[PDB]
C-alpha cells in the first residue's frame, strides 16, 4: 500500500520530445572561457556550496558576478551548468556570461551578470501595489519559461529573486537545486528553502513536479502582500507543516493525504492537531491593507493549496485579474 503516482498537468513530456542531448547533462561537453579576464573584487556570499564575489571583465570594466564551486562531484556542476545554458535568453532569467576553470579551488567558476541589487529585507517595506504585481508578473514569465523548458527551480525565494529597483529589473537565480522534469520520477525532497517548502515535500511525497515552485511564489506572494517574511516560520520542517495547517487547516491536509495515500509519520500525529481553515482577511492590518485586494487574496488562494495538481500553473496565474494594471500597460 504505497502513494499514488503524479504527473504534471502541464509541459509533462516536454523533454521527452527533445533530443538527448538537452536533458543528459552528464554528457555535457563544457567549453571554457578564460580565467583571466576576470579580477574579483568583493565577497558576497558564504554558503554551504559556493563562494560568490562581485567581479570585474577587465577587457571591458563590466561588473560582473563569479561563483567559485566548491568540490562536489563533476555531476551538479553539469547540470546548473546545463541548465543555465538551456535557459539562456529566457525572460527574467540570470544571464550565464562564462565558465571557466577557476585556480582557487581548480574548480570551475560560473560568470554571471551583475544585478545592482537592493536587498529584501529592505525593499520590500517600500513597494507599492503595483511594484508586487509588476514583480510578481515578471517573476512568473520565468517560472512558466523555465517550466515550458521542462525545468523546475526548486529553490523560489527573496534571495534567489535579484532586484534592481530603479530599473525595474527582475532575476531569478541560483539554479543550483534545478532539475529537469521527467513523468514519473522520483526525487529529492530535500530542497528548497524551510520556510518555501511545499507540502508535497514535508511529507515526503517524491514524484512532485513544476507546481512546487508556485507554493514557494504563493508563500512569497504572502509575504510581500502582508508583510510577513517569512509567512510560514517554522522551527523545523515537521513544525513548518504545522504553521501551513495552522492556516489552512487540518482538514484539507488530511483529504491531501488520502487522495495519494501518504502514509504519516506517527510523530506528525500529535503535533499537527486540528485546526480551522483561516480567512486571509485575519491577516490584513492596518500597515498592509494598501497592498492588498480581492483580486490578491483570490489569486494567493489559488497558489497556495495542499494539492500540487490543483495550484494554477505559472501560465494561468498571469491571466489572473490580479494583473491588469500590468498587462495592460
Ligand atoms: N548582485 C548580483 N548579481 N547577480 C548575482 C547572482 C547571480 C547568480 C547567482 C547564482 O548562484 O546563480 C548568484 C548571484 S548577485
Amino acid at each position: 500500500s504505497g502513494p499514488v503516482p503524479s504527473r504534471a498537468r502541464v509541459y509533462t513530456d516536454v523533454n521527452t520530445h527533445r533530443p538527448r542531448e538537452y536533458w543528459d547533462y552528464e554528457s555535457h561537453v563544457v567549453e571554457w572561457g578564460n580565467q583571466d579576464d576576470y579580477q574579483l573584487v568583493r565577497k558576497l556570499g558564504r554558503g554551504k556550496y559556493s563562494e560568490v564575489f562581485e567581479a570585474i571583465n577587465i577587457t571591458n570594466n563590466e561588473k560582473v558576478v563569479v561563483k567559485i564551486l566548491k568540490p562536489v562531484k563533476k555531476k551538479k556542476i553539469k547540470r546548473e551548468i546545463k541548465i543555465l545554458e538551456n535557459l539562456r535568453g529566457g525572460p527574467n532569467i540570470i544571464t550565464l556570461a562564462d565558465i571557466v576553470k577557476d585556480p582557487v579551488s581548480r574548480t570551475p567558476a560560473l560568470v554571471f551578470e551583475h544585478v545592482n541589487n537592493t536587498d529584501f529585507k529592505q525593499l520590500y517595506q517600500t513597494l507599492t501595489d503595483y511594484d508586487i504585481r509588476f514583480y510578481m508578473y515578471e517573476i512568473l514569465k520565468a517560472l512558466d519559461y523555465c517550466h515550458s523548458m521542462g525545468i523546475m527551480h526548486r529553490d523560489v525565494k527573496p534571495h534567489n529573486v535579484m532586484i534592481d529597483h530603479e530599473h525595474r529589473k527582475l532575476r531569478l537565480i541560483d539554479w543550483g537545486l534545478a532539475e529537469f522534469y521527467h513523468p514519473g520520477q522520483e526525487y529529492n525532497v530535500r530542497v528548497a528553502s524551510r520556510y518555501f517548502k511545499g507540502p508535497e515535500l514535508l511529507v515526503d511525497y517524491q514524484m512532485y513536479d513544476y507546481s512546487l515552485d508556485m507554493w514557494s511564489l504563493g508563500c512569497m506572494l504572502a509575504s510581500m502582500i502582508f508583510r510577513k517574511e517569512p509567512f510560514f516560520h517554522g522551527h523545523d520542517n515537521y513544525d513548518q507543516l504545522v504553521r501551513i495547517a495552522k492556516v489552512l487547516g487540518t482538514e484539507d491536509l488530511y483529504d491531501y493525504i488520502d487522495k495519494y495515500n501518504i502514509e504519516l509519520d506517527p510523530r506528525f500525529n500529535d503535533i499537527l492537531g486540528r485546526h480551522s481553515r483561516k480567512r486571509w482577511e485575519r491577516f490584513v492590518h492596518s500597515e498592509n491593507q494598501h497592498l492588498v485586494s480581492p483580486e490578491a487574496l483570490d489569486f494567493l488562494d489559488k497558489l497556495l493549496r495542499y494539492d500540487h495538481q490543483s495550484r494554477l500553473t505559472a501560465r494561468e496565474a498571469m491571466e489572473h485579474p490580479y494583473f491588469y494594471t500590468v498587462v495592460k500597460d
